[PDB]
């Protein structure tokens, strides 16, 4: 469970979907976090992998609160399980006890430098006593689709992991009005090698 004192990540999944005929659709999940204590990772170990200087991970952690910082290790399923005009997208859902407008910023980094940034504003929906935020079928940018295609063309999974050693995604969720940090999730990737498919391990980012 990825949750700070103000916001909780309920679900997250990146996928590709194909239309096999007018009434048939296939969907392949690359990564997924669906709906206990976490092991810790020192945030200083990953500083070099994210953009630093103004608005960087170090400045974000220093600004606080520390309870909002998480690291997700993903083992993405890049096996061609469906035959590919496919749609590549991301779906996620968050929740809070307070009604607020959020801003979800996703920074894609390559060698610690930001190459793509997507910003989406989400409005609170009152649902079962709590406030829910849904980003449904958010399309992937061409940079990411072309990156997945290029990894899928490497003949070995250890080659894909070598490339992915320099690829990270930083997700920062802030309160739109106050600009307060609600949730920060650093994503690191490897390619899945088990018949169980895509895997994930969540950690809490700490300092000492
Ligand atoms: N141009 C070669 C490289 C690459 C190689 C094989 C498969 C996919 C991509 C190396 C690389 C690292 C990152 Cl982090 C992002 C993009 C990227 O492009
Ligand atoms: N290659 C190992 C690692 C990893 C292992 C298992 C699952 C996901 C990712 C650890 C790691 C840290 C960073 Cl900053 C960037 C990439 C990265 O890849
Ligand atoms: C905007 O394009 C952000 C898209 C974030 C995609 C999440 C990546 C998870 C899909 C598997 C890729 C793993 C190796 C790149």
């Amino acid at each position: 469970t990825i949750a700070s004192s103000r916001l909780r990540l309920l679900e997250y999944s990146a996928f590709m979907e194909v239309q096999r005929d007018p009434d048939t659709y296939s969907k392949h999940l690359f990564v997924h976090i669906g709906q206990p204590p976490l092991e810790a990772v020192d945030v200083r170990q990953i500083y070099d992998k994210f953009p630093e200087k103004k608005g960087g991970l170090k400045e974000l952690y220093e600004k606080g609160p520390p309870n909002a910082f998480f690291l997700v290790k993903f083992w993405a399923d890049l096996n061609s399980t469906i035959q590919e005009g496919a749609f590549y997208g991301v779906s996620s859902q968050y929740s809070s006890a307070d009604s607020m407008t959020i801003s979800v910023s996703t920074k894609v980094c390559s060698f610690g430098k930001q190459v793509v940034e997507k910003v989406e504003t989400e409005y609170a929906r009152l649902e079962n006593g709590r406030f829910v935020y849904r980003i449904h079928r958010s399309p992937m940018c061409e940079y990411m689709i072309n990156f997945i295609h290029k990894l899928k063309h490497l003949p070995e999974k250890y080659m894909m992991n070598s490339v992915l050693e320099n690829f990270t995604i930083l997700q920062v969720v802030t309160s739109r009005d106050s600009q307060e940090t609600l949730l920060v999730i650093a994503f690191v990737f490897e390619v899945s090698t088990s018949e169980h498919g895509a895997q994930h391990h969540v950690y809490k980012l700490v300092k000492d």
